């Protein structure tokens, strides 16, 4: 279509001249104002996916750090995206660190980049997308779709599981799950547990029924994922393993962002974590590690280098369950749920796949 057209040119352009934090900045705005294209087709019914009661429409979502502050929401899911992960947000507002902070190398197609957790605090985040959920029962193509909200630690946090607290009693009524980002096996349990019950504290101190109090989609309490970072030793993917199955939670988002990239010249001289098409090999293994490692008993949300359908059916039979974009979008711009959704299918069906949830966990 002239839409998604037009806007992927001007994107090639921006992606040549200009600074990358200016030109994501540049393009929320875009969504912002509503003048992004949309794709409104229906989604195959074979590959309609789901973590646990939490029904996705398709497999494709946007990983956090995106849309940090929840400022177009709607614009975002409208691209073809059956969910979206704000976020990372803080208890506080932070200005993350010194910018330029972001880069890319278009030839590898990777990002490297040191933001610091910049965001707008959770209260700024949580009145943003209290406005989205009451946009979202007006509009027909935001139905069903999916809003997820990773939360973290302050820079200078006097105790990590208040800060957890503090965002799950603000925004915890209008998501739909939470994604815990932060790393020893007895911290995490601990940090698990700590969620898990201020979520269920939500339950019980109000008196309203579920129909009035998740102002969600699921019009549930929110499920628990955990986000982990590509960069352990064996011994302690295996430690992280027990626990969240000790715990009993609900999805794990593998996987952050890595430092064990160096072959990139560009990045040379730069701080920070790799994502796009080098950590994609990295964050299939790590998916493979920690589906044999759970016993299969946690589903899996997949993230990174995830660019093609090809690129998601290698997730998928590893373990994954769902899929996180987030460097395809600055490479391929506004059509890479269109392209990756239509890809997907055709090769489930070639593969001779009924449907997508037959194909998790299969290689
Ligand atoms: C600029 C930038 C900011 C990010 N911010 C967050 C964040 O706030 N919270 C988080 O869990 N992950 C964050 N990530 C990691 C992504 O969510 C994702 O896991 C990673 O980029 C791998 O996906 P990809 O290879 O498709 O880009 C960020 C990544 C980038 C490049
Ligand atoms: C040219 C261009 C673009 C870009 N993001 C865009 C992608 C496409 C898109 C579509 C809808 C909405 Br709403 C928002 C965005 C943000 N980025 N992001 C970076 C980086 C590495 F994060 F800095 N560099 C970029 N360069
Ligand atoms: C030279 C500028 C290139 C961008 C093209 C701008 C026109 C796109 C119009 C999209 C319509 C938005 N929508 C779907 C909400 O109507
Ligand atoms: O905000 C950031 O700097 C950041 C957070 C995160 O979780 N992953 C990442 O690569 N960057």
């Amino acid at each position: 279509n002239p839409e998604f057209f037009l806007y992927d040119i001007f994107l090639k352009f921006c992606l040549k001249y200009i600074d990358g934090e200016i030109c994501h900045d540049l393009f929320l705005l875009l969504g912002k104002y509503n003048i992004l294209p949309y794709d409104t087709s229906n989604d195959s019914i074979y590959a309609c996916t789901n973590i646990k009661h939490l029904d996705f429409i398709n497999p494709f979502g946007v990983a956090a750090g995106f849309d940090k502050n929840g400022v177009c929401i709607d614009s975002i899911l409208k691209l073809g995206f059956s969910f979206i992960e704000i976020g990372t947000i803080t208890p506080r507002g932070q200005t993350g660190n010194a910018k330029p902070r972001i880069f890319r190398d278009v030839e590898s197609r990777s990002i490297i980049n040191s933001c610091g957790f910049n965001n707008m605090g959770c209260d700024k985040v949580t009145e943003n997308l209290i406005l989205f959920r009451k946009r979202q029962e007006e509009d027909k193509l935001l139905s069903k779709h999916i809003v997820g909200v990773s939360i973290g630690k302050n820079k200078d946090t006097v105790n990590i599981v208040d800060d957890l607290k503090y965002c799950i009693n603000k925004i915890g009524r209008y998501a739909d799950y939470i994604a815990i980002n932060v790393q020893e096996a007895g911290k995490l349990k601990n940090i698990i547990l700590s969620v898990k019950e201020e979520i269920d504290n939500l339950e019980k101190n109000n008196i309203m029924n579920d129909e009035f109090l998740w102002f969600n989609t699921t019009k549930k309490k929110p499920l628990v994922f955990v986000k982990l970072a590509p960069d352990l030793n064996q011994e302690q993917k295996k430690e992280i393993a027990d626990v969240l199955l000790e715990t009993n939670i609900d999805g794990m988002i593998i996987s952050n962002t890595t430092t064990q990239i160096n072959d990139i010249k560009s990045f040379e001289n730069k701080k920070g974590g790799v994502s796009g098409a080098k950590l994609k090999d990295i964050s299939t293994k790590f998916i493979c590690e920690m589906y044999n490692y759970t016993n299969k008993q946690i589903p899996i949300i997949a993230s990174g280098g995830i660019f093609s359908g090809l690129d998601a059916l290698e997730k998928i039979e590893a373990g994954a369950s769902v899929c996180q974009l987030y460097s395809c979008l600055v490479f391929n711009g506004m059509k890479s749920a269109v392209q990756i959704k239509r890809e997907l299918n055709h090769l489930l069906y070639q593969r001779g796949y009924y449907n997508l949830k037959e194909a998790i966990g299969r290689k």
